[PDB]
């Protein structure tokens, strides 16, 4: 329909059928719901400047944002730390060069954890981002401030990095989609990133199809980033044809860890919907799963380490600790990379033997739904939070999160991992999901409302 | 004979033999060797003021260094670090108490890294110690104070702390007798030590006979330190016994690291010898032996953390890694602390198989002679200079270095290793070796004389 009945509930799909009257709207009407519902979510470090809207481009008008840890012309970036609170790129990165070109208007920069560097936002330098859903706990990490934004409907959509799990589990939590290429399918370029094997550049979407639209703009070749791949994959043109037939597996491993219970059965009845659909659905041993999670905080944080009153015993004695910790750190990197290696190199064997017999591999995204800000002070529970998304990092392999009902009123994210390049058909699997789930309404998971 | 000679060279059991009225000099001939060579030596933190000498005790007059993380009446312990510069404990570590009581004098306090935590006195907050035998050199660590002060002759003997090798290294490094006796035999109240499980307090002495009879002083049950055990041990008894008809263990694991040539060589040695005194050796393996270090710095670590410019983005991007690393590495003790002490208890159960078969395991004490004062900056490299000494802690085994000959003009230590409570027999092994050895005069290892 050609009026905007709702800002808030907008995808990338229903702004295209917009009377341009309606549409030259959108980036001034986010602006208009950001200072409406950001004093309560917290998803924004900083807003642009109203403007003219230019109608060039396919998808002109349409307003998104942009975490910020991603270089962006005209407003700052400062990867939610204070020495870069005034910094300025004056340059886009490679995958906002790309949406400007297609018409998208970059209307924020959105919170994260300080350099990326976290699993729930609440280590930005500045505040934590606030689950719209409820506002007393976080909306994931560390691409939380997008996550949140779109779930609010302050933006259509959004742009977040994922390393170890940082776009498909604040989706998770928000209750939107998130994807994750496959590894060498989007630029890096302005990307302020600490680990180059793992990253890619991924967008937050209110649907399937949406993130699949966004796929298809940002992706490609740039000679820029030596990792950006020469094949072109195409995202979208398959998204509508089912899964009937299809087989798909479930790693052992989810049901060897103690999960929310609300969790374990949503994921549960997406699969029993999967086998309505016409596909099978089939455990698998994947030997060597178990290393993830201890072979990815080799190799992420190697790659990190390689870009007057009688008082202060207690803080020389932490110093030193801290010091005495990090030099030996250091000498774990030097003894076990190459074979934090190895298992990887394993790991991701494993893998592609069940994708060469499967479609595809089902897990939660997340073992539990948004916790209270200030609830994890555990350093291995919430170094565990990435269990099951951290794989798809390791083998460079596509994922996605899709909404699949709640748990103790919070959304729960059901994930679909595919093969290397087979981005389309982890689209098409997740859209089926989307399309048949009994929590959505006319295929569209609900939409948070919060109270301005 | 009755006349100080030259106190450098003075033993225990020298200072026995000497006149009234030459013994009642040497605390003050200790202070003024200490002025004299520890302008360039720097193994001292604090010294003593001159007093009346009490004619108290078996062992009066006798001067003795203490490393300065042991606590001690009438002199402030710093354990080298800047907040503890002026720290008066008011109080005598149960060692010390002990060491007095016997009439040794403490003229002054030893360098060591700071808090201990380290493997080459390089880490004092106030100067590096450098070894008598090269002032280039270290002295190795943590007790590096305490090894060059008998080394260099300043005093007749020292106490420091082994928590995986603190002793017997500097002592090795050196070219003197150092001591870690079995777990339970010393007690820690008033060792500043943030690891439970490892440490003891051990002497440091010019022959191995002066180490045994300090064991005999510091050793015994006391009721502030409850791992103290009532088993009494005699360490001197059977000290000149010899090993004919004794059977020595060698580890294979030794041969799989590339160690320094003249090491190597004065190794072989020294198993030769033994052979030539009517004992045999042979190689064992020791399956889970090569697992150790790793083991070591999961426990001990885990122990200590459970006891206008224009400028300033590296300095915040190093804090954020560093805290970071820091959290990790908390989440890494809480995985996996238990499976540490699992296989802690594995490589103990090995090596009492071992010693069931064998009378002692002969190692060398480090696998490199003592290296340049700013030369060792590779973190791997510096946390494998306890590869030979961390075994004894983990199993809580008497063990002791011994000088054999030299290497790069630099001392060279050789490492027997008994069964829990057979510090005698690791005692009498270690004199057979002193007693029989080619590179010393009269049952002697030479002791450098630093130029004043």
């Amino acid at each position: 329909g050609m009026i905007d009945l709702d800002f808030r509930k907008l995808t990338i799909e229903e702004c295209l059928k917009l009377s341009e009257e309606e549409r030259e709207k959108l980036p001034q009407l986010s602006l208009e719901t950001i200072k409406r519902l950001d004093p309560h979510v917290k998803a924004f470090i900083s807003v642009r400047e109203n403007v003219s809207v230019e109608k060039k481009g396919k998808f002109w008008g349409i307003p998104v944002a942009i975490k910020d840890n991603i270089l962006t012309l005209g407003m700052r970036t400062t990867c939610a730390s204070r020495i870069l609170e005034n910094y300025e790129s004056v340059f886009d990165a490679t995958v906002v060069k790309k949406m400007k070109e297609a018409g998208f208007v970059v209307v924020g920069k959105a919170n994260l954890d300080e350099f990326a560097m976290g699993s729930s936002t609440e280590r930005s330098a500045f505040f934590p981002t606030r689950n719209p859903w409820d506002l007393e706990r976080v909306p994931g990490g560390s691409s939380g401030g997008s996550a949140a934004a779109v779930s609010a409907g302050m933006v259509v959509a959004a742009l977040g990095s994922d390393t170890g799990g940082s776009v498909r589990q604040p989706a998770s939590l928000c209750g939107v989609v998130g994807y994750k290429p496959t590894y060498g399918l989007v630029s890096r370029y302005g990307l302020v990133a600490f680990a180059s094997s793992l990253d890619q550049i991924g967008p937050i979407t209110k649907t399937v199809r949406d993130a699949a639209i966004l796929m298809e703009i940002i992706s490609g070749r740039d000679e820029n980033d030596a990792t950006t791949v020469n094949r072109k994959v195409d995202f979208l043109s398959e998204i509508e044809e089912g899964v009937s037939g299809m087989k798909f597996a479930v790693p052992e491993e989810i049901y060897e860890h103690d999960i929310e219970e609300g969790v374990s059965e949503r994921f549960e009845e997406a699969l029993k919907l999967l086998e309505r659909l016409g596909a099978k659905v089939e455990r698998v041993k994947i030997p060597h799963i178990k290393y993830s999670v201890a072979t990815y905080y080799v190799i992420a944080p190697a790659e990190a380490s390689s870009n007057t009153r009688n008082v202060g015993f207690g803080e020389e004695v932490r110093r030193r600790i801290m010091i005495g910790t990090f030099t030996l750190s250091a000498a774990y990197y030097e003894a076990y990379f190459n074979k934090a290696m190895k298992v990887r190199r394993k790991i991701s064997d494993e893998l592609n033997e069940v994708l060469s017999q499967y479609d595809a591999i089902l897990t939660p995204t997340s073992p539990v739904t948004a916790f209270k800000i200030g609830e994890i002070k555990d350093p291995l529970t919430y170094y565990l939070m990435d269990i099951f998304t951290i794989p798809a990092n390791l083998a460079g392999l596509p994922a996605i999160s899709v909404p699949f009902g709640f748990s103790n009123n919070l959304p729960v994210g059901v994930q679909v991992i595919g093969r290397r390049f087979a981005d389309g058909k982890v689209f098409r699997i997740a859209r089926a999901i989307e399309k048949n789930s009994p929590y959505n309404e006319n295929g569209m998971f609900p939409l948070p409302e919060v109270k301005a």
